């Protein structure tokens, strides 16, 4: 299952995406097949086979990331992720039918507006019972019923249905800000 923080929407499940971790040193290197999940404060990506099941990366802590395109194959998503470990982590995602373009804009421009809010943001106050529930269906209302939302992420008929029955919410805040309304 998927575990959203309190506050956090999920905006594009990506089914059969291949992640390649290609770190140096101490940092992560592996490569991994399974389903991408962009929401408003990270890209969470859950292993379908396997020596890690999840990984979360927020925005915040994204570098360089970019839209590449090699000179006869096909776009994918390239960045780092920013210092067990320290440095910068190259990570690379890769995606089976298509939708690379409309899921890096998207990330792209969640990823600036999250950025911004890094010095400011203070994680709210968590309730010391740590709880987890079925995910409340607003939080992954499909994005084009967002405004905020809708106004800068485009669809793609690759992106594929939230996995309803394995999302949940706990009470616990985000450590790290989001691109959600001010």
């Amino acid at each position: 299952g998927v575990v959203l923080f309190y506050g956090e929407r999920l905006l594009v499940t990506y089914d059969g995406c291949k992640l390649t971790l290609s770190g140096s040193g101490q940092q992560p290197n592996g490569k991994y097949s399974g389903t991408a999940y962009l929401t408003s404060h990270r890209v969470i990506f859950l292993s379908k086979d396997a020596a890690l099941n999840s990984l979360s990366m927020p925005f915040v802590f994204m570098a360089r990331v970019a839209i590449k395109a090699p000179t006869f194959g096909p776009n994918h998503i390239e960045g780092f992720v920013s210092s067990q470990w320290s440095g910068e982590m190259p990570f690379k995602l890769v995606f089976n039918h298509g939708g690379a373009i409309e899921f890096g804009k998207s990330l792209l421009e969640l990823g600036t507006r999250a950025s911004k809010l890094q010095n400011s943001y203070k994680t709210p106050a968590a309730p010391p019972l740590c709880e987890i529930y079925a995910c409340p269906p607003p939080a992954y209302t499909p994005f084009v019923n967002d405004p905020y939302y809708n106004s800068f992420m485009q669809p793609h008929p690759s992106f594929s249905p939230p996995p309803a029955d394995y999302l949940y919410q706990t009470n616990s805040p985000p450590p790290y800000p989001g691109a959600v309304p001010p």
